[PDB]
């Protein structure tokens, strides 16, 4: 019949005396004196349905079968619950359905886990369709739909064009390994899943599309970490006849509509800091600006200290307020914490209430060091100053990571705060030995590789110095950071055949090694390529921030575990011999 005519969660006291038929799942069942009470849940909410005197004896034969998560279709009459049965916590607090008919649409076996007691990672993914029935995962998936519509609304206001790009095509370098697809009608040759639609969106700018956008699917065989899985989603954008200012301006407008979905007006324009300044003050190119605790350089301070472990190219410091009152277990635990990061340890010097500098670092001072150490790093009586020495990037990152953990233990991060920042003027190159050490795939066999991608253009001031001082080259790129998370990054592109070949030659791509890999793109630059640039947002992390979830898998409908394991579909699985033949 009519499986559903009303919504369960929308009923009210003014809808009483109405013959309705509902459809949904049984949230709970409780028998009280022979009367069966059920909580009927659909996508709109929960309403209570009761069974009274046997209007039909066949109904009670089925009503006694009802259990948790039974999918049913109930027809009754909305009435007012008797005095003493009102639920001020539920929306439908004073209403119940006196059922007359009842149909079991889908019997439910005893659940692997109840919807109120959450389970582990493997169990929630193996039964994700049951996990998605919970309140928080459902609202997270439905929010991601409004996030897409919010981004499409901004770009549609600016005459952008939604264009789908091939996913079975050529390799695109982004710093990771490619996912391969065997060509059936071409034995030995392999397609490649796109690490990004970077190449196709630059060709679309040569095509005169001017303004392009796409919510694309990107595939990167990375080490399972951070804000994306092997298969993740981006908000891809690209414009022509624009500079970095134009792309930042439209990116801030997209973020404004996104965070407006949760009721937070972003202060436009978002502040910007340079790459060299960002790592100088915070130790990372993606800093958290919800708290202070900035790094204090002490290299000049220890130019006369006889401590050999501080006779290094860099000396950093982070002051923990009130950190001298920590027990020995908390201080010794910081050494085991710093040991897992990749350093010899996090040396510190406590400050007594009387101002005396104490700790293992205090005995190494040079009197004049003990005089100014508390005043140089901005330490108060009772503070704790964690020091980091050694190479610049190693000590900056070790202190930049130690800076964040101090905010966690001291309860310094306000969870309701939002700290956006642009990180501009990054380096365009970095040593290939430092990238492959972090598990990244190098562009070429040379001593350099791209910091974003090889198609990033240098600033016009450093265009003449791609070959000379390679490391000093500043990039025309920009990354947007939110609460210590990188949620997006872009750059102005190279649109000349000769400059793209110079950048390729620096990274170790031979003059023929580019024609074989990117000969189509270099060819397109000979046919009136416009100045263009763009940006791509990590859509999984952006949605997880808007939803308040720290794990990005909470905003993916059917995510995988760490390592590509799929508990739901048991993928990947081997193939037959007949299937393997076409390879
Ligand atoms: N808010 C969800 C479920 C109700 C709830 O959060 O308790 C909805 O719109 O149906
Ligand atoms: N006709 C709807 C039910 C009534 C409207 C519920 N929102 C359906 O079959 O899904
Ligand atoms: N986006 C284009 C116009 C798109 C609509 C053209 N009929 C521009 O800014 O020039
Ligand atoms: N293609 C870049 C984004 C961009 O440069 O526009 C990425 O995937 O991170």
């Amino acid at each position: 019949f009519v499986l559903r005519s009303h919504a369960a969660g929308l009923l009210r006291e003014g809808d009483a005396g109405q013959q309705v038929t509902l459809a949904g799942w049984v949230a709970r069942r409780r028998d009280h004196g022979g009367v069966i009470f059920i909580d009927l849940r659909d996508a709109s909410g929960i309403a209570q349905v009761v069974f009274r005197d046997p209007q039909d004896t066949e109904v009670l034969a089925q009503a006694h079968r009802l259990r948790a998560e039974f999918c049913v279709s109930v027809a009754g009459v909305v009435e007012i619950r008797p005095e003493g049965n009102a639920n001020p916590e539920i929306a439908t607090g004073e209403i119940e359905v006196n059922a007359t008919s009842l149909t079991v649409l889908g019997e439910c076996a005893p659940l692997p886990f109840q919807l109120d007691e959450p389970a582990g990672e493997e169990l929630r993914l193996k039964y994700r369709y049951l996990d998605l029935r919970r309140d928080d995962p459902a609202a997270a998936i439905r929010l991601r739909s409004r996030v897409n519509a919010a981004a499409r609304a901004v770009l549609a206001r600016h005459d952008f064009v939604e264009i789908e790009t091939p996913t079975i095509t050529r390799s695109t370098p982004e710093g990771a390994r490619d996912f391969l697809v065997p060509a059936r009608l071409h034995p030995g040759s392999f397609y490649a899943l796109p690490q990004s639609p970077q190449l196709f969106k630059q060709l679309l700018m040569v095509a005169g599309m001017e303004r392009y956008y796409q919510i694309a699917r990107c595939y990167r065989d990375e080490d399972f970490r951070a804000d994306r899985q092997p298969e993740f989603t981006q908000l891809d954008m690209e414009m022509s006849f624009v500079d970095a200012e134009d792309i930042i301006a439209i990116s801030e407008e997209v973020l404004t509509e996104l965070w407006a979905l949760i009721g937070y007006r972003i202060p436009t324009p978002i502040p910007r800091i340079g790459y060299a300044e960002a790592m100088r003050r915070f130790g990372t190119d993606k800093p958290d600006l919800r708290f202070g605790l900035e790094l204090v350089e002490c290299t000049d301070f220890f130019s006369d200290t006889t401590f050999r472990v501080f006779q290094a190219p860099y000396v950093g410091a982070v002051v923990m307020p009130g950190g001298a009152s920590q027990p020995r277990r908390t201080l010794d635990g910081w050494q085991d914490w710093a040991k897992q990061r990749g350093h010899r340890g996090l040396a510190y010097v406590l400050v007594a209430e009387d101002g005396t500098l104490g700790g293992p670092v205090a005995k190494n001072l040079t009197e004049a060091e003990r005089t100014g150490l508390a005043d140089h790093v901005g330490a108060k009586p009772g503070d704790c100053i964690f020091f980091s020495a050694g190479p610049v990037k190693s000590s900056r990152a070790l202190l930049g990571a130690a800076r964040v953990e101090i905010a966690n233990r001291l309860g310094l991060i306000d969870p309701d705060a939002w700290a956006f920042v642009w990180v501009v003027d990054p380096p365009l190159f970095e040593p290939a030995d430092e990238a492959t050490a972090a598990g990244e795939v190098a562009v070429g066999s040379g001593a350099w590789t791209a910091v974003h991608h090889a198609f990033t253009a240098p600033k016009p001031e450093w265009e003449d110095r791609i070959e000379s001082d390679t490391g000093s080259v500043l990039a025309d790129a920009y990354d947007i950071v939110c609460n210590g998370h990188e949620i997006g990054g872009g750059s102005v592109r190279i649109h000349r055949r000769d400059i793209q070949e110079r950048v390729f030659a620096v990274m170790g791509l031979d003059k023929a090694e580019a024609e074989e890999k990117f000969g189509f793109l270099l060819e397109a630059f000979m046919f009136g390529a416009p100045p263009h640039g763009g940006i791509a947002f990590g859509w999984d992390r952006t949605t997880a921030l808007l939803a308040g979830m720290d794990s990005i898998r909470e905003v993916i409908a059917f995510p995988k575990t760490g390592g590509g394991v799929d508990p739901l579909t048991d993928a990947p699985a081997p193939i037959t011999a007949q299937q393997r033949k076409e390879s």
